[PDB]
């Protein structure tokens, strides 16, 4: 019910922090990638450490519990993998194992249950064999390094937890390639660079005008249940609208939506992909003790011998003429943002700014 809306309140706050690092560049990231792997992650938790990661993915254990929680991630996976053919979405999890260390039945038996996860035997000892199988079986998505806490002599990857996503669609409306031109993008009011545009003329799509907040929301549908939300701030409002996304905000706009006859629409042709270091910003945002001394995942192996030494996330976006894929004019000539959402949900499967086209 409202474990979406921690989901969201999540991305948003993710999104503001991954801002912050880089002020002025393109963003991409699948903010459900990431909830799902700290989700599948605290399923070996306990303690300090399971209820700071619970809170930093911004649960609110008053209302609902650790079984709720893992119950709401459950539902949500078998709702997004099955089933329509017209719009390839999928989203899975995997874990890379030292082929020696045991698991308990219960983290293992709950990772299949919960999380649809299975083991793989995996040698650490080389990078070479061990870091490329598993960027072939992830390219879209988020990856958590488990260390030994613990040995003497080295601090030796024990487990690699991971999640993927799949996103390719085709649009409701899809832009001819005959009306793509090369056009105008201003990356602020006085500096622009030749992007190509792609355009729709004479359409009807869901449209909302936000005076308040000063920018123009608009859904380009997907075949299947999915949808891109394209939201333009007036000039140098930018920073503004950041500022107000928030899980409120979002589903505002959404319910504020209404059809209206749009007479030409210009969106960039745009390929995006970022790959971030997540440790600092998780630490931000209030999970410390699971990559410290005083971690606690005594509920993968049976002792607290485990700690989190990293997590990273990949993401790319290509939006194109036909589609998108995770590989009044209304004009999308400066600085914007993408957010795609299924239909019957307040979840966002991925996010994105798009600060320069000719860029990431």
């Amino acid at each position: 019910l409202g474990l979406a809306s921690a989901n969201v309140d999540f991305a948003f706050s993710l999104y503001k922090q991954l801002v912050l690092k880089a002020p002025d560049k393109n963003v991409i990231f699948s903010p459900l990638s990431i909830s799902t792997a700290l989700a599948f992650l605290s399923l070996g938790a306990h303690n300090t450490t399971l209820t700071e990661i619970l809170k930093g993915l911004k649960f609110n254990l008053t209302e609902t519990s650790e079984a709720e929680i893992h119950q709401s991630f459950q539902h949500l996976l078998r709702t997004l993998n099955q089933s329509s053919d017209e719009l390839q979405l999928s989203m899975g999890n995997a874990m890379f194992v030292k082929e020696q260390l045991s698991l308990l039945d219960r983290f293992t038996e709950d990772a299949k249950r919960l999380y649809g996860s299975e083991a793989f035997a995996t040698d650490f000892q080389d990078s070479a064999a061990a870091k490329k199988l598993i960027n072939d079986y992830v390219k879209n998505g988020t990856r958590g390094k488990i260390t030994d806490l613990i040995k003497d002599l080295d601090s030796q990857t024990m487990m690699v937890l991971v999640n993927y996503i799949f996103f390719k669609a085709k649009w409701e409306m899809p832009f001819d390639p005959q009306d793509t031109h090369q056009s105008r993008f201003y990356l602020s009011k006085k500096k622009w660079v030749m992007v190509p545009m792609m355009s729709l003329h004479h359409l009807t799509i869901p449209y909302f005008r936000d005076e308040e907040l000063s920018c123009t929301v608009v859904e380009l549908k997907y075949t299947g249940n999915a949808s891109a939300l394209f939201i333009l701030p007036d000039q140098d409002k930018m920073e503004e609208v950041e500022a107000m996304l928030l899980p409120e905000t979002l589903k505002r706009w959404r319910d504020s939506l209404e059809f209206r006859e749009i007479g030409e629409l210009y969106l960039p042709k745009f390929s995006i992909s970022r790959d971030y270091n997540l440790n600092d910003i998780l630490l931000q945002l209030g999970i410390e003790e699971a990559f410290t001394s005083k971690a606690d995942l005594s509920g993968i192996t049976g002792a607290r011998n485990l700690a989190v030494s990293q997590v990273v996330h990949k993401a790319v976006l290509d939006v194109f003429e036909e589609g998108t894929e995770a590989s009044t004019i209304t004009r999308f000539n400066r600085p914007f943002l993408m957010i795609i959402v299924p239909t019957d949900t307040q979840n966002i499967f991925f996010m994105s700014k798009v600060t320069n086209p000719k860029q990431a």
